[PDB]
């Protein structure tokens, strides 16, 4: 039972991930708020840029009166509620003002929890095996963003006043609260030195980057695409094409997990998330197809799929980079340049789709992403040595 206490804490840190993100730009796309400012809400997850830059601050010194004489993550999850509770409470779309009064503090408090999670939890008692300790902790994320998202949405729509589906997730925080009661000065920078002091430094960083740049468009614009002037018709159906990805995606990383152990061919890598591009197609072919039946749901479940595989393979490469007496610390910056693709990336693609449509930014700039993957071949004479 040393294993069960990761998952009711994972959702602790998985649900405030789609709040500001998919649900609140499906939000603004069941009503008109323009096009344009629906992307326009990809800079409030600013703070999942800047989390190293502060990583060790906020630990170490905690001094008890202000931190430590209860656990943080309470510290961090209390304050939380009350943000995100009173996010959906403002003005709908009469008066926006709230873009910046409840977003940058939601994603600022979730950047403070996921650091407080993966340092003061995760390594001071793992029982020394990270590997499956820590692999029980993304199948308690990747359900808390299937709790949240799609199926969540599916209530909030029959349910009059969205401001009730908050109150569904503050009050799906309460159960997080209770079963957690029973579950330095120069510090910011000496860690840094040693990111920088590789031969292979900046390779890497593009390469950590550039490799999901592709995986970020495809689900950047897919809750506007699909109910705004396409085949989708609805927004009650969201299930048909904000779950199922989910559930595949959950279901295809569990596989990836065996797999990578069952690896037998050294490209890991390479092919397994060489097809993340083929998998968007599923899109960009219903792009041209009427509303249909079910031709939405072909996609859904498939190009969800191919990515959700290729998780567990980029995380598991992206931790053992950094392992070292600096611990942690380190692999948050790691987890800073994962995101920087596709917080930025919201913006640049509206003022794609506005131009040229939305088919002709699913095809060319897709697979602007593809050319990547050929460079971690390249990436690949310095990998495969370690
Ligand atoms: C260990 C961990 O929590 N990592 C990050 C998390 O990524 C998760 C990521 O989920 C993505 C967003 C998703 O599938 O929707 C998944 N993929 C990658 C590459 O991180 C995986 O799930 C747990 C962790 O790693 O998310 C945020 C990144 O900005 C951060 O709160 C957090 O640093």
């Amino acid at each position: 039972p040393k294993s069960a206490i990761l998952l009711i804490l994972g959702f602790a840190s998985g649900l405030p991930l789609a709040l500001t993100s998919g649900t609140l730009q499906a939000w603004m796309t069941v009503e008109n708020i323009d096009l344009k400012t629906i992307g326009f809400f990809s800079l409030v997850g600013q703070a999942y840029v800047f989390k190293f830059l502060w990583s060790p601050v906020m630990d170490r010194y905690t001094p008890p009166f202000l931190g430590r004489r209860r656990g943080w993550l309470v510290t961090t999850q209390i304050l939380l509620l009350i943000a995100i509770a009173a996010m959906g409470f403002l003005e709908p779309g009469t008066q926006l003002r709230w873009m910046a009064a409840l977003a940058v503090v939601i994603a600022f408090c979730s950047a403070s929890q996921d650091i407080v999670f993966d340092a003061w939890k995760t390594d001071v008692l793992p029982a020394e095996e990270r590997g499956t300790g820590a692999a029980i902790s993304v199948l308690g994320y990747r359900l808390g963003m299937l709790v949240s998202g799609g199926l969540a949405l599916w209530m909030a729509d029959k349910w009059l006043g969205w401001q009730g589906m908050y109150w569904l997730m503050a009050a799906l925080l309460v159960p997080c609260i209770i079963a957690t009661l029973l579950a330095l000065e120069q510090a910011v920078v000496a860690p840094l030195r040693d990111f920088f002091g590789r031969n292979n430094a900046w390779l890497i960083l593009l390469l950590i980057v550039l490799y999901k740049l592709g995986d970020a468009f495809a689900m950047s614009l897919t809750t506007t695409f699909l109910i705004r002037g396409v085949g989708f018709d609805a927004g009650e159906v969201g299930m048909v094409n904000k779950t199922l990805g989910l559930i595949a995606t959950i279901i295809g990383a569990l596989y990836g997990g065996v797999l990578m152990q069952r690896l037998s061919l050294f490209r890991a890598l390479l092919i397994f998330g060489i097809l993340q591009g083929v998998s968007n197609a599923g899109y960009w072919l219903l792009s041209i197809t009427d509303k249909h039946l079910m031709s939405m749901a072909v996609a859904v479940f498939f190009e969800n799929l191919c990515g959700g595989m290729g998780t567990a393979a980029f995380v598991a490469l992206l931790m053992t980079l950094c392992n070292k007496s600096f611990s942690a610390t380190q692999f948050a910056l790691l987890s800073a340049l994962s995101a920087v693709g596709r917080v930025y990336v919201g913006p640049i693609a509206g003022w794609f789709v506005e131009a040229h449509g939305w088919p002709t930014f699913y095809l060319f700039s897709v697979f602007a992403a593809v050319p990547g993957i050929l460079l971690l071949l390249i990436c690949r004479k310095t990998l495969e040595y370690t």
